């Protein structure tokens, strides 16, 4: 399922993920496309920061969902 990750500079990154990916795996797919290290990414969805060890499925993320990226390190 394809999701959008919006940054503070207004960039909108399309990332195709698996519903079974952990949020840390999502950060890694973000790193493969854009080069931003996973350790510096805070991803927000449903008004809260997502935990690395939970799955997209755990947050009920769906096709077309928009996550927000804040840089943090
Ligand atoms: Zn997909
Ligand atoms: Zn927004």
């Amino acid at each position: 399922m394809l999701i959008k990750v919006k940054t503070l500079t207004g960039k909108e990154i399309e990332i195709d993920i698996e519903p079974t990916d952990t949020i840390d795996r999502i950060k890694e797919r973000v790193e493969e496309k854009e080069g931003i290290p996973p350790v510096q990414q805070r991803l927000i969805y449903a008004g809260k920061q997502l935990a690395d060890d939970k799955t997209a499925k755990d947050y009920n993320i769906e096709g077309g969902s928009v996550l927000h990226l804040v840089l943090a390190l």
